[PDB]
């Protein structure tokens, strides 16, 4: 295609500045390790490397260069729509490139030739108890159609060559990306609606054809496209894209890497802060406010309750970000115009207000300020994804944009397996003078 | 059990030495992170702690402080048999203290208890494809059982609490453990035995038992032992453990974090040295030295060709090991007592003779000496596990002992989530003055 080409050259400019940075610069010192690093999960270490997207504890995000207003100003939307194409903003993650309108529609077309789940992913889904979290049955979709990889194969057949190992790995992750929301969409019907499933639509985008199969009228088409590309990428640190690049520097494809992926994702510190934070709002409407949008007031002093009696005020607070996720304020934006009234986003919106002055008098945690998760399963739910766990699932597709543009890339310039070294406590101690 | 209060008063003991490194040693620096290393995969990075063991460059692998050949020396032996029970093996990686015969049969009673496969796991299996890579359908088969996991049912109900977290840890650890060997042999049968199965038999060791029910008669079961032992744990900082512990660290269960783990394994350039090391064996005897064990001399000037025409010797080199394996120099001394004239562990014997001095001549790769890859296929090949694909199950098997372990551990002593940051190569080249 006319992407892989552009890829390609993208490819031939990088690999120098790799080369020159290892060969001439390989022992400039960037950071050191200190007992509470090493303890304390490597936090603040910069050991990573990643073009896809950075994050600046203060600005926030970036994608390839761009701010979050900046990418859904410039990004081709969708006709009738509010919102890009979110197969644009997997052009851009790729190739560091704006899309034409030209090549945003060749991408989606080569979507739809992908899009198909193979039966065999439905006949295992339905093998494992439907009783099982949705989350656990999204990696096994994955983790299911690993048969399929074009890179295993390659690799499997003695092909393996440094420099042309990303060509099929960029296929497995065209082909694993165009399926990942069929797959969602199949795990929250057979789960949550009756096991009755809308077939896709090729006449629409990835976004469009997500809420078609999850059969949610518009504009959930928009909140989809949004959701999807807020959350995907937040840099290669974070649990789940980070597991996937580890598992793929073994060499292991991007079905693996993606699965490995997921069962990150699924954790309660990572991918279950969205639902935890709505469902403690609805609580405190119910319980302390008495089902009922409180003034500013009884608010304002009912987090000093929760907070000085030992407890955290849930989607504030990130282990890099010190500043409002930009990516709060753009969810923020969607539900300011379409969902001004509903109850529960009145409640979010006044604890944007009354919560960053209470975390700042205490000066305890190091980020006084909101996260996505603050606000995104408001939205979810007001279009009528009531189904919590399912939330994560949405995180899980939406995160593999940035997490398998990053895979092409690692295999692209080459990057060796990820094989640091432990110590024991013993160590430490001899260190520490013990 | 013993066990379970046994490892709580270790927890007890070693909680202060953890929360003094941290209250008064935090800020003792222990490495320093260059380019090189960013670039390359933390290779050589000092950023995880680990008690179940630590790999000397030098020496190799210690289990809780002790040696191989101690460890199979002083834990306690099947009777009519010349090697341990690898539920001893266990208790050693858990608790840091060699159990009594009496301790160790506890154990084994307690994964009799629970070493019954779920009906659908067996159902998810014969839903994938039959032609599936087995280290998909093991990876598979753990996620699958993520729906028993008593960890997930004790967060998801509201009873986290950072003192008694590893509690259920401990006993997902305990339930896993005591089924992969069943879910391995499953695969092995459904897949490459006409798909029959031999019953599990209660009055078997793990080890005595894996052997039942792969079909495979005596001296297997010594084999399997050993080879689970020799592959139980390699520190925290090889792919598969360090993905378990990555996914571990956002409190995803050990079903989760062992499937994620597998994916790792499963990478060609971890799991997949032992198949690739026989086959190319196997390739070598019968094309360069005709279907005949060679003399010392054709294979010496042998290596030279396969050297100097650029090309690796497979089984041979390690990112941390600067000397032999003292797991490879276990597997050759069962050899040498069991299997003296099998041909080819004739051809690997000669190697480990002529192969050294030819890689220190070149003094190009930093290990010119062997690794375990070099010396487990011929043994399993020797006993009729002639099904390549199949040996990273069985890496993986061996593997859980050391890496369920130290999930257990790093919940105990309660350590954080792994979130290292990301830099652009932008960021680097900065940072070199460009
Ligand atoms: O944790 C991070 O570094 C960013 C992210 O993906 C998240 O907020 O879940
Ligand atoms: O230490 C390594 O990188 C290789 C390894 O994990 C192992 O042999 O178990």
């Amino acid at each position: 295609s006319f992407l892989k080409e552009k890829l390609a050259e993208k490819i031939a400019q990088h690999r120098p500045r790799t080369t020159r940075l290892l060969k001439e610069f390989g022992n400039v010192k960037i950071d050191e390790v200190t007992i509470s690093q090493a303890i304390g999960g490597m936090r603040g270490i910069k050991s990573l490397v990643t073009d896809i997207s950075y994050l600046d504890p203060e600005e926030g995000i970036r994608f390839r260069g761009y701010t979050i207003p900046e990418v859904l100003e410039k990004l081709p939307k969708v006709p009738g729509a509010e919102m890009p194409y979110v197969e644009g903003h997997f052009y851009l993650l790729l190739t560091g490139d704006v899309p034409t309108e030209k090549e945003v529609k060749e991408v989606a077309e080569e979507f739809k030739k992908r899009r198909a789940l193979p039966e065999y992913v439905k006949d295992t889904l339905k093998a494992m108890p439907r009783d099982t979290h949705p989350m656990t049955m999204f990696a096994a979709g994955i983790l299911a159609m690993q048969r399929e990889s074009k890179f295993a194969a390659y690799y499997n057949a003695g092909k393996f060559n440094k420099n042309t190992a990303w060509e099929p790995m960029f296929e497995d992750a065209m082909d694993l990306m165009a399926k990942l929301p069929s797959l969602g969409a199949y795990i929250y019907r057979m789960k949550y609606k009756s096991d009755t499933h809308i077939p896709s639509n090729p006449d629409l985008d990835l976004g469009g054809d997500f809420a078609n199969m999850m059969g949610i009228d518009k504009p959930y088409d928009d909140v989809a496209r949004l959701y999807f590309i807020l959350h995907s990428d937040h840099e290669s640190g974070n649990v789940s894209a980070h597991t996937a690049h580890l598992v793929a520097s073994a060499l292991s494809d991007a079905y693996y890497a993606y699965s490995a992926a997921m069962c990150g994702l699924a954790g309660p510190l990572h991918g279950l802060a969205n639902q935890e934070v709505l469902k403690w709002i609805q609580e405190t409407i119910d319980k302390k406010l008495g089902g009922k949008v409180p003034t500013k007031e009884e608010l304002k002093k009912f987090v000093e309750e929760t907070l000085s009696s030992g407890q955290v005020i849930p989607g504030y607070g990130h282990a890099v970000l010190r500043k409002t996720d930009p990516r709060y304020v753009a969810q923020r934006e969607f539900a300011l115009k379409h969902m001004p009234d509903d109850p529960i986003f009145q409640v979010v919106s006044m604890l944007y207000e009354v919560v960053p002055p209470i975390l700042s008098s205490l000066g305890k945690v190091k980020d006084p300020w909101p996260n996505v998760d603050a606000h995104s399963g408001c939205i979810q739910w007001h279009y009528g994804v009531v189904e919590y766990d399912f939330y994560t699932v949405l995180f899980g597709i939406g995160r593999a944009l940035g997490v398998l543009a990053n895979l092409v890339w690692d295999r692209a310039l080459g990057y060796a397996i990820e094989r640091p070294k432990s110590v024991t406590t013993d160590m430490l101690e001899k260190w520490a003078g013990i």
